[PDB]
């Protein structure tokens, strides 16, 4: 596959969509050809310059500003149709709580087949890409949902981990995250606020910066979230482990330190055939970042979304449901 | 699938076997209709009587004891013949070295078709299965190998936890293990003597229990094992994650304590896209027993291969290659 690479794209440029193309370059099996943002886009079947194309957006707004970009009011039905791209990973804020669907409805409009990936994190967005299965399959394009840290890294843990055990009692995602780039956070941290005391998408969506700063200077930088909305308790669902109402999750973020304020991890909580209760954890590293634990597990569900692709396996998956590949 | 269940069996009827027919008999979704052992075997289309089968193996020697059980001396051969098995699950002792891939290639000149597991240890032993993987392709046999709990659930978990890595550096998996009944041990317990310095598998194999007792005698009843031949190496290997050598497994069994001597743990250091090195650990409850954790993932993977069958999926896979499917 050195000879002949999965030819990926990103859409969404924000910080999440950056440290996707980054951890994209040192790859020798996968080459990024494709990047889009808002109002331009950047395609190169030779392999994007990252350098570049950050510069390009963060100077001058947009990737359709660097060299060899395109600007454009309709940058992914322009994108979609330019170039050979066999997957894309979809890095785009899920403002407002529709969007990821309605890009999802374009793939499909447009009559292009591959692979999708998503890191979504709220259920009611995971669940209107549920009402497109159909849609999805007869489009011949294979969809992996929630495929990031969590939903994603430590759902996929959990469901793992799920194995020795007859009932599932529990299983609880707490996560830490430490901001160490304001830039690459803001335009995603109003999702997060949603998920605060007294907040909703709308809401959030609608705080100027100095509100933001307003709220964040009162908890001291800090974002406690507990009990969020999340999407890894219907996948744990779909997969037949345990409903969704077993499922909780909640973390901390740090806005004001690159350290993260606690170890993330995930307990998995049962009952054996012996019928002995006891837990299993999974701990990630905490030199591990938010963007290495979203963005890697994201490809290598790609890689593996690739491989149901190839063998005619068409639909909708999430991060529960198949084993990630490895990607080199 | 409660109306069709999949049909199960057993082959081995030791510590492990028995285990796994106990943590069956609950599942709606799975039935054991099938259970050898050397000297016999039992078929029951309707689902077998674990109590009575036990008995009979404990009391008797064989299952073919038990009621509706058959004496036999070829009871693997007349066993596939006799029933309707969607799959096995191969809970062999590896002794001498080649038996599993023995009993594999009876299955394989049997014509028999479904999905077979194991829980092998020994690179060695999984990779004589590897040389088969064009003989159960072209059979219609879908193999999962090493999908107890090392190899299998702790394997799958490094694979998973792999995912935020751009180099994996190590995966060094420790284990505890309580022996709670001495019965249930004898008869596996020469297969980890076999990993004590000194010793090998034809050595180990040949030890009379006076011998034993007198080995556990100087250690005080512990096997601590270091650097052991560990299939988890090779299957890490095949999915692209990390060379064999960056592989390691060692762990402690007390043979006169039922609890842990140790927390069974998996550790997975790498370094990310953004060049820091750090570690992810997944860790196991201390009352999920050897046979919860080698016995539960086992049926998950079952259940996969059952899944990857009915989707013309055949030859081999490792517990590394697909997510195990909760059984219920
Ligand atoms: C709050 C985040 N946007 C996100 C969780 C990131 C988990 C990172 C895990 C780690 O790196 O340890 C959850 C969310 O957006 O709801
Ligand atoms: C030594 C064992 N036979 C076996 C490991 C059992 C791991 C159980 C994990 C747990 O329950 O915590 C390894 C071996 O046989 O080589």
């Amino acid at each position: 596959n050195s000879l002949a690479p999965l030819r990926v794209g990103i859409l969404g440029f924000g910080g999440l969509g950056q440290a996707a193309a980054r951890l994209l370059a040192p790859k020798q099996e996968m080459k990024l050809v494709a990047v889009a943002d808002r109002h331009g886009y950047l395609y190169d079947a030779d392999g994007i310059d990252v350098d570049n194309a950050v510069q390009a957006y963060t100077q001058q707004g947009s990737v359709g500003k660097a060299k060899k970009g395109q600007m454009s009011e309709q940058s992914i039905e322009d994108l979609i149709g330019e170039g050979e791209v066999d997957g894309y990973f979809l890095a785009l804020p899920n403002l407002p709580n529709t969007f990821m669907a309605d890009v999802t409805r374009q793939f499909i409009a447009s009559g292009w087949q591959g692979v999708l990936v998503d890191a979504l994190a709220r259920t009611s967005a995971v669940e209107q890409l549920i009402t497109l299965r159909e849609d999805l399959a007869q489009a011949g394009i294979t969809y992996m949902t929630g495929c990031g840290a969590t939903p994603g890294l430590l759902t996929a843990a959990a469901a793992i981990a799920s194995q020795s055990f007859q009932e599932i009692h529990q299983v609880k995602i707490t996560f830490g995250v430490g901001i160490a780039n304001w830039e690459a956070y803001r335009a995603t941290i109003r999702e997060d606020i949603a998920h605060m005391p007294g907040y909703n998408v709308d809401k959030a969506q609608a705080m100027t910066d100095a509100e933001v700063a307003a709220l964040l200077d009162q908890t001291n930088g800090i974002l406690a979230l507990e009990d969020m909305e999340h999407a890894d308790d219907i996948m744990l669902e779909l997969a037949g482990i345990c409903h969704r109402d077993q499922v909780t999750v909640g973390g901390v973020v740090d806005t004001r330190n690159p350290k993260k304020p606690l170890s993330t991890h995930v307990k998995i909580t049962g009952r054996t055939f012996e019928g002995k209760i006891s837990s299993h954890t999974f701990t990630l590293g905490d030199e591990t970042s938010m963007a290495a634990n979203v963005c890697g597990p994201a490809f290598g569900y790609l890689k593996a979304g690739y491989g149901l692709h190839r063998q005619g396996l068409k639909g909708l998956f999430t991060a529960a449901d198949v084993m990630p590949k490895f990607v080199r």
